[PDB]
């Protein structure tokens, strides 16, 4: 599965762009996640953080989390919960991963957002690959 060349494989912590909406957070899954069938060449099934919907995205409308400064939108964070839920639940992941520890969730997100914004330090993007 995904063996394309296009990247982007399972258990990746990513941005995916629909028409209609803004850069969202999710993970790449396998089809059988899904409860549907198998994507086709050059796209992926993600899995969005938030709600957890499944959508086919062509890798074009793919970015690694890691392109967290492109992607993030304040707007966006301000006037929906939901992005606020799947900023929390990706950086979550993404933190425990990369071993970063942090001492509701407009509380907490402060120090995760901080943290990629600085670039994921001290691991990097490095630090946020599924183990």
């Amino acid at each position: 599965e995904y063996e394309d060349g296009r990247g982007f494989g399972i258990g990746e912590l990513v941005w995916g762009k629909l028409r209609g909406f803004s850069w969202w957070p999710g993970r790449i899954v396998s089809w059988w996640m899904t409860g549907r069938s198998r994507a086709a060449e050059g796209t992926r099934w993600v899995m969005w953080f938030g709600d957890g919907k499944f959508s086919v995205v062509c890798v074009e409308k793919l970015m690694p989390l890691s392109s967290f400064c492109s992607a993030f939108h304040q707007a966006t964070y301000n006037k929906q919960p939901m992005y606020r839920k799947a900023i929390y639940e990706v950086l979550q992941v993404a933190s425990s991963r990369a071993g970063k520890l942090f001492p509701a969730v407009e509380v907490q997100n402060k120090p995760m957002i901080e943290w990629a914004l600085g670039g994921f330090q001290p691991s990097g993007p490095k630090g946020l690959e599924p183990p």
